[PDB]
């Protein structure tokens, strides 16, 4: 019944069936993206309408289209043809990839620089990267791929720990074509092997680590209705899954006695992008937009119980559409759980006599996703006090090159002759508010220091100020850790007991943002990177801080171009966009697979409700 | 017969025989402090001499004294009288709480300021504070205390509900007198009540939490030996107690193969300070020294198994002095415990096949600590990959005020007329290294943006520098988040298989550091507080960044003191001191009783082991 229910395999086949009757998907064609619209604004709108948009690809190369299609009618809404050299290319397909190394293995420059360093073409992988938005003319209006090799010596070696450095070739994947291949001279490649299950590696295993048994024995305290509605510990919300965004929590609210109060409409991590920062023309162009330009959620992984997610847990298997319009299920990609979370409160009074205490637990719903060598884990926590926060963890095995004899200041070393890229792993998350209601606004706060003087003798007090962004034009903030600075979304029109407006505060890490200089391809490409907050008003098409088609497109979409808009933010529907990532400077202990690294960033109720939301939480 | 274990009841029952034979223990006496000495300096001390340092207090007015004992030998090493207006006061005594309010409830001021607000004066409990120094040349010498009067309704309410603002008294506790009665004007005393465990307020409790149960049906993987010497899972450290620190690490050593390799040599908070930012007089003295005027050992609570630890649990039942030289156990003061900490690493790899996860652990050590209305747990966690981190954990009630009738630049709202002062709780860690050893440096490490040009064609480059400090009048540095920037603690004799130096890596949080004005008097005795980073040369007697006398010393002492020494810290036996703290500006939520916020840091290997020191645990 629910608007927000996850895709089923049977509305993937509908929209298959759809598509070919309406002539839009014979036997040269692919679905490129295929995912649910949410409804639009306006609560109740249609009672039932579910709508799909699609990306479809042409192999024969004739233009692809953009297809919104109704389910629930049959009908297509609307079928645009698309100028990829204008507004994008389609997300890179998975059968492209494979294509790669095939056209590369019989191309005679590629032959010729794997023979000058007596490399056997049948040993050396190649890893089929973005293309980017650089100085080749030839590229525009075309599907690009970039290789770059890897010798694997046998079929169950890790490859990466043998970059084949020098060597780069470009490949028209639509043509099947091998466009360049740019050889600037022979670097050794590293021999040691980086294999992490080969016991001369490893040693012996630890025979050390007694178990941890974490059980339930009545069953978890949250309830899944209708597939993948949630209700825990006073949350409601509901779990979407999205081919191009991974798990997206919609319709996020607590119960506060017996009213419902909305605090986040949407929240998804709308863009990542991996920027390299090694000067090298074998790699000056390498830079991932895992979300807008592979689709991190086509590749979430199965979670292995016991393994991958530890305790009572409740899985969500969803669905996808594979490059024919044929339903695809992720198996248990989706994991569910509660667990302790330490002290929530604590108190031993000696006036009063009466020693008080309680624990925490939180909601984690969490996937992981692997592209290529890396493998990210998306965690949602939700918090018996009301905080909701999200983590990203990066693990998998590091991107490597060769160690220039002599030093780099741009690349790490990892072994004998190996090295790995300096490089930045940066998300966007999306945050569409609904601090009870829609009708919100974002100030930003900072500690304000005081003089000593008339009014502060002793020179103690300390301050602080909230700025009202009222205009788009305004609203492109950075951080400043050394004043403190937060942000509050609030609501103006809905009032605490105090007579004050509710709020909830968001916490940055204040990491680094994008270092590249302000003038290269990734910063026009990657322009929301450049700082941490971005406020904008609501809009059905403004989906992704990148714009819709972020393959081999040049600026001009995405956040910059919704900014200039230039629009009321003052009490109205707004979208917090926040950027927050990682510096990686890669360390020997990262090598040969590196332990997990995480980042992420909160939000805490400010005043949203009348005392602690946790006084009725029992003793146990 | 580790040099390391802790204090014995037996141990204190000489001491005091020691003391009392020499003289001077009479029954004007009082112990306010008791502690065991580390040993000295020496790679073969072989001879077992164990020693404690004892601050003695007189209550008739003579001069304190702080001894050293031999409790091998049985003999006073030697005794030193002090001169307080010199080099500060002692820590305030326990008993020395109670008679601020008996002293007031006779005193004709405070009586006529309570009757003209018609409060039962067996009603008013006086929070009992320190002083510090400010104006009044007539407390130089003189052991003061400032109180602060709370409305208690019946003997179960939560005082804290009901402060009496506009009055604050000043009391000599050896003579006995009260200095002076303060009264700035009348305000309505808040009248709702925080009693946080009454149905009236907390509703029905929840009938919806499920139990989560967390067993080890093995038993632990740690081992405890000699009272307090852990081993787990390659990390080999000594857990200490000392009343003014609470828990303090040893040894932290790391098991690389048939190598301890030595990473810190002593872990300790060495001091917390809570400043106060209302500039009222009321409240505009108020700076709380936690760890060096109250000593936070002494306060630290039993911790009750299922409710503050859970899991399984090995407890440490430290003993302390009372204030006769008693020994005193604190049953069941620290928990121990690993726990599970999700995935460590992961990668699936499509050219090898091989699909791997690894779980992470980490092994928890813990005590909490009741001052006043503030309860604090201190939390040091050992990592399977190598990571050391320190969380503090703040909760109990927050201390109120009235809220002004018109509002405030420096006090938040909580509930009708009851304000909550804006403050900071700001910690010092004393991180005595030895990284390898104790030849150690430390490096600053910032990132490196570069511009678009010769060499970086298209400006995607970046990099990072490191500073190696040399003397301590370089060695006092800030955060600067924008610019990633960390801190380095290397060993330059050591190199890894790459010729590097081995390291680990500081991160901190980045929060703000101390707000007051840099002429205050908080900004000289908590000078510490005011950089995020220094580093000494070790010294044995430089053990608190305030100095051993911390009460009503005029400023200076400590940190400013020991840096101004100029010592050589490249490559040699050196401590690190961060400061780390949060900034508190109270919000509804907080009120009656606080959830848990945190703060904390944490040191990474970088390049320490020669790869990943993870490659040997088993799947599982
Ligand atoms: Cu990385
Ligand atoms: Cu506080
Ligand atoms: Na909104
Ligand atoms: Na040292």
């Amino acid at each position: 019944a629910s608007p927000f229910r996850l895709a089923s395999a049977g509305e993937i086949s509908e929209v298959q069936g759809i598509l070919r009757t309406a002539g839009l998907l014979g036997p040269e064609k692919r679905i490129a993206y295929l995912g649910v619209l949410d409804p639009a604004r306006g609560a109740g709108s249609e009672a039932e309408d579910r709508r799909f948009r699609v990306f479809i690809h042409d192999v024969s190369g004739a233009r692809p289209q953009e297809v919104t299609v109704s389910v629930t009618n049959g009908t297509v809404i609307s079928a645009v043809e698309l100028d990829t050299a204008a507004t994008g290319e389609l997300p890179v397909l998975e059968e492209e990839f494979e294509v790669v190394e095939q056209l590369l293995a019989t191309d005679e420059r590629w032959l010729k620089a794997l023979a000058a360093r007596n490399l056997d073409v049948s040993k050396v992988r190649v890893a089929p990267l973005s293309a980017g938005v650089f100085e080749y003319a030839e590229e525009r209006g075309r599907r690009i791929l970039r290789g770059l090799a890897f010798v694997q010596d046998f079929p169950e070696d890790s490859a990466w720990a043998h970059p084949v450095d020098g060597l780069v070739a470009y490949v028209d994947v639509v043509s099947k074509e091998v466009t360049r291949v740019i050889d600037t001279g022979v670097f050794p490649v590293p021999a040691e092997h980086g294999n992490y299950t080969d016991p001369e590696l490893t040693g012996p295993l630890r025979t050390t680590q007694k178990p941890i048994s974490i059980t339930q024995p009545e069953g978890p305290s949250f309830t899944v209705t209708g597939g993948n509605h949630i209700e825990w510990e006073k949350w409601s919300l509901d779990v979407g899954f999205d081919v191009r965004e991974g798990v997206v929590l919609h319709n996020i609210a607590f119960r506060d006695g017996d009213r419902l109060r909305p605090i986040i409409n949407r929240a998804s991590i709308a863009e990542m992008v991996v920027p390299y920062g090694d000067p090298s023309p074998i790699r000056s162009w390498q830079n991932y937009f895992d979300t807008g330009e592979y689709l991190v959620g086509q590749y979430a992984n199965s979670l292995e119980l016991g393994c991958d997610c530890l305790g009572d847990i409740t899985y969500l298997s969803p669905v996808i559409s594979d490059a024919f319009g044929n339903p695809r299920e992720i198996r248990n990609g989706i994991c569910m759980h509660e667990e302790d979370w330490g002290i929530l409160a604590k108190h031993s009074d000696l006036w009063s006599g009466i020693n008080y205490t309680r624990r925490n637990r939180r909601m984690v719903i969490s996937f992981f996703t692997t592209i290529g060598n890396y493998d990210y884990g998306f965690y949602w926590y939700l918090y018996l006090d009301g905080t909701i926060e999200f983590e990203a963890k990066a693990t998998g095995v590091v991107f490597t090159s060769a160690f220039p004899e002599g030093g780099s200041d741009n690349i790490s070393q990892l072994a004998p002759g190996l090295g790995a890229p300096f490089h930045q792993h940066i998300f966007s998350a999306r945050l569409d508010m609904a601090i009870d209601g829609f009708t919100n606004r974002v100030e930003e706060e900072d500690v304000v220091r005081q003089t000593m003087g008339p009014g502060n003798e002793r020179g103690n007090a300390f301050s602080r100020k909230r700025t009202v962004l009222t205009r788009e034009s305004e609203a492109v903030r950075e951080a400043d850790a050394r004043t403190g600075r937060t942000w509050i979304i609030s609501n103006p029109e809905s009032k605490n007991r105090l007579n004050e407006p509710v709020g909830y505060k968001l916490h940055a890490h204040n990491q680094p943002t994008l270092l590249a200089d302000p003038g290269s391809s990734i910063a026009r490409r990657a322009a929301f990177a450049t700082k941490d907050l971005w406020v904008t008003r609501y809009a059905d098409d403004e989906r992704y801080p990148t714009g819709d088609f972020v393959n081999q497109h040049s600026g001009g979409a995405g956040l910059p171009s919704y900014i200039a808009q230039d629009r009321d933010i003052d009490g109205q529907d707004i979208v917090v966009w926040h950027t927050f990532g990682l510096t990686h400077f890669p360390r020997v202990e990262d090598w040969p697979i590196m332990p997990v690294d995480t980042v992420g960033f909160k939000l805490r109720p400010e005043g949203f409700f009348d005392r602690s939301p946790v006084l009725d939480v029992p003793a146990n």
